[PDB]
């Protein structure tokens, strides 16, 4: 609240001193932050890699669940839309390892040619 205010307050006095420089390194940041923010294809391999990793996880540790979050991230997977079916609809988990980590397989063979 008011210390979130009082926080504020000290970033409008950060703000009065030596402003060139907090308009210059807010302009750094932003400068980074846009040229370096990259996500091409990059989710893809991040979510082959999370699921694959927390799959075989649970399957030593012993699809439910599995199944309701494949339907759940497959929504999140916005082509994009395809495969995130094609996954979707292709089960037990030694086909679902199977299926996605052949899905990585060709991910990483993609991935690797650029």
């Amino acid at each position: 609240r008011q210390p979130w205010e009082y926080l504020q307050e000290l970033n409008n006095i950060l703000k009065t001193a030596y402003p060139l420089l907090a308009l210059s390194l807010e302009s750094l940041v932003a400068q980074i932050n846009d040229r370096f923010k990259s996500t091409t294809d990059e989710d893809l391999f991040r979510l082959i890699n999370v699921l694959l990793i927390d799959g075989t996880l649970n399957y030593n540790r012993l699809p439910e669940n599995t199944e309701k979050n494949l339907v759940k991230f497959s929504t999140t997977l916005l082509y994009i839309r395809p495969k995130f079916n094609a996954d979707f609809i292709d089960p037990d988990y030694e086909t679902y390892i199977k299926r996605l980590r052949y899905w990585r397989r060709r991910l990483e063979n993609k991935l690797d040619r650029a």
